[PDB]
């Protein structure tokens, strides 16, 4: 039984459920889903503690500032190359190649707000930062390396009021002026489907997130069928098909295991 590690983000589950049907359709291996993984150490420390055969998504920002100690390199290419690397040297861990996407924290607030202050970009929020409500995630406030204390050197102010809430929540927050900002993800399709705006990272202050699968090379060593397997997902899902995807569990409000079976009957199982 090869057990399958989501975190408890509904991209993390479309992927994770990805994952357990291309197994069995291409193998006669079985899988079982492990849901509601709080974070990247709880996925790694599961890992560690053999609770979990494959994390489904890991960025590499993340895992470079926590699990690894390291500074917040800003090339992808290079981030990724570490994050391979250490991997490998640390646990016998294979990182994989990205499946094509980057789910970075991106400030986000409505159209509206927007042409009403004059704002696009990061920096431009520090003329009225104490009169904003910012809406975070649960963990982002309290992180090291990529997270708010490393916002507040790096751009040289602070937000009016912060709020950390369930990720999930801060679009209808945005949408509906209860947040004058927020601490989106990428990836999410409400940015689309809400009309959001993006602020660029102007002073380049988070490091990338691309994506990936990441197996012990015991476990690819034990079942050599299943490389191949996931091989098949690399390089495949860019951000624009991970929005859809998103927003079809989050504004559809569709089963992630219906909507990771409809996108491998479009795409043939990818053979
Ligand atoms: C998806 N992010 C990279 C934005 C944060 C960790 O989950």
């Amino acid at each position: 039984t090869i057990k399958i590690g989501a975190q408890s983000m509904t991209e993390s589950e479309i992927v994770a459920n990805m994952i357990a049907q291309l197994i069995e359709h291409d193998t006669d291996l079985n899988t079982a889903l492990v849901k509601n993984l709080g974070s990247n150490y709880v996925q790694h420390q599961a890992m560690l503690g053999g609770d979990i055969d494959i994390s489904a998504t890991r960025y590499s920002g993340t895992d470079l500032t926590s699990t690894l100690g390291k500074e917040a390199e800003k090339d992808p290419k290079k981030a990724l190359n570490i994050v391979q690397n250490e991997f490998q040297k640390r646990f016998s861990y294979k990182w994989f190649d990205s499946y094509g996407f980057d789910n970075t924290y991106a400030f986000t607030v409505t159209k509206k707000f927007a042409e009403k202050e004059h704002i696009n970009t990061v920096s431009d929020l520090k003329k009225n930062a104490s009169q904003y409500k910012l809406g975070v995630d649960n963990a982002w406030l309290k992180r090291k390396g990529d997270g708010y204390k490393g916002f507040v050197s790096t751009y040289g102010f602070e937000f009016g009021t912060t709020y950390p809430m369930q990720i999930g929540l801060v679009y209808d927050a945005v949408k509906n002026g209860k947040m004058d900002a927020v601490l989106a993800y990428s990836t999410d399709g409400r940015i689309k489907a809400y009309d959001l705006k993006i602020l660029k990272d102007d002073k380049r202050f988070f490091p990338p997130y691309d994506c990936s699968p990441v197996i012990p090379e015991k476990v690819l060593k034990e079942h050599p069928e299943l490389e191949g397997v996931i091989n098949k997902l690399i390089g495949q899902i860019d951000t624009e098909t991970m929005q859809e995807l998103n927003y079809e569990v989050d504004g559809k409000l569709k089963e992630p295991s219906v909507v990771a079976k409809e996108f491998l009957e479009k795409h043939h199982y990818f053979d």
